[PDB]
């Protein structure tokens, strides 16, 4: 919409308090002139048509619990945004500031959030298993990191590269949770997964198997469910990421932390650089390898520690 660029007030799902950048044309619009081409943020009503209608709103003020998801969504793309310009020099999605878009109140009781190839598009959750999807910064930036892969390497979204697409999305989530710096950590989707029950999530990148996934290769998953184990199997590689930044020592192997920045350096690269549409488990360790001898040199503890997370972890 053509308007003035204003700035509103409201209140996200967890109950803090945030500014939002709106634009004001009759009504204030949740549409965020301030970053790239825009952010703009859509109510679907409760439907599944997409992306529903432009967020208007008559006072410039979104403390009601229906607006609750909307300032969320609206936000988080923001943090994200940021934490891709700011730390990776990439402008949006695309790497052009692509326009994001984003729709809330999708369906009802839906319980998950996702990239249609388009736009972002939460749930409200059913109140029990989950709490609206967009309260969560990881499971946020999770699925923005989604749009990111499909512009760069496009891995499949199936078997090995498909979990190495959920992997790079679990870790970048995780590094925009830490970013923002609010309770950071090393699961996925705590902030809205199941409010009658403490310190449980969907995923643990730190310690896979507490959800029952996968933390070594000897583990893999080879059925055909889940698109042949897309979100098992990312559980390998989101505990070498974990080595790779806090090190540790993983059936009898030692790695080496280098921290979470270089974690980010390096996979970002590899991301951008060196990763296709096939690659499986063994050239992203190869891939890997050569990001952190780009950024680090061949002889580097850096390179040293990548190496020794994807041993840990039965990647070779
Ligand atoms: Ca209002
Ligand atoms: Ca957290
Ligand atoms: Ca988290
Ligand atoms: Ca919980
Ligand atoms: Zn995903």
């Amino acid at each position: 919409i053509t308007g003035t660029s204003t700035v509103g007030v409201g209140r996200g799902v967890l109950g803090d308090q945030k500014n939002i950048n709106t634009t004001y044309s009759t009504y204030y619009y949740l549409q965020d002139n301030t970053r790239g081409d825009g952010i703009f943020t859509y109510d679907a009503k409760y439907r599944t048509t997409l992306p529903g209608s432009l967020w208007a709103d008559a006072d410039n003020q979104f403390f009601a619990s229906y607006d609750a998801p909307a300032v969320d969504a609206h936000y988080y793309a923001g943090v994200t945004y940021d934490y891709y310009k700011n730390v990776h020099n990439r402008l949006s999605y695309d790497g052009n500031n692509a326009a994001i878009r984003s729709s809330v109140h999708y369906s009802q009781g839906y319980n998950n959030a996702f990239w249609n190839g388009s736009e972002m598009v939460y749930g409200d959750g059913d109140g029990q298993t989950f709490i609206p999807l967009s309260g969560g910064i990881d499971v946020v930036a999770h699925e923005l990191t989604h749009a990111v892969t499909d512009y760069t390497a496009g891995l499949i979204y199936q078997n090995e590269s498909g979990a190495i697409n959920e992997a790079i999305s679990d870790i970048f989530g995780t590094l925009v949770e830490f970013y923002a710096n609010k309770n950071p950590d090393w699961e996925i989707g705590e902030d809205v997964y199941t409010p009658g029950i403490s310190g449980d999530s969907l995923r643990s990148m730190s310690d896979p198997a507490k959800y029952g996934d996968p933390d070594h290769y000897s583990k893999r998953y080879t059925g055909t469910q889940d698109n042949g184990g897309v979100h098992i199997n990312s559980g390998i590689i989101n505990k070498a990421a974990y080595l790779i930044s806090q090190g540790g020592t993983h059936y009898g192997v030692s790695v080496v932390g280098i921290g979470r920045d270089k974690l980010g350096k390096i996979f970002y690269r590899a991301l951008t650089q060196y990763l296709t549409p096939t690659s499986n488990f063994s050239q992203l360790r190869a891939a890997a390898v050569q990001s952190a001898t780009d950024l680090y040199g061949s002889t580097s503890q850096e390179v040293a520690s990548v190496k020794q997370a994807f041993d840990a972890v039965g990647v070779k």
